This record gives C-alpha cells, structure tokens and sequence, in this order.
C-alpha cells in the first residue's frame, strides 16, 4: 500500500542523501 | 556563508530523515 511505498521512499531518500554527504566530503578534502 | 549552510542544510535533512527512520524502528517493538 501507500505506506510501503513511503517507507520505501524514506530509505531511498537516505541513501541518496549520506551517498551525496559522503562524496562531498571527499571533493572538500581534495 | 551560502557554502556553510547549504551543508548545514543537507546535515539537518540527513538527521531529520534518520529521524523518522529511527522513530519508525523505535516504534517496532510497540
């Protein structure tokens, strides 16, 4: 249902957001 | 400043995502 796809939706959000947290502050220390 | 906030901003969104994540998996056991 619609909770399943919001959940699912929340763990995609994180993901993309600590994978973009982590590769920027790699470019910073460069 | 820009610079500073806007990882101040994604930080914050970060946290507040793990939130409702971790609020949710609090929420398991009751």
């Amino acid at each position: 249902g619609q909770l399943e796809q919001e959940i699912a939706a929340l763990n995609q959000q994180i993901a993309a957001l600590k994978q973009r947290s982590a590769a920027l502050k790699w470019q910073i220390q460069g």
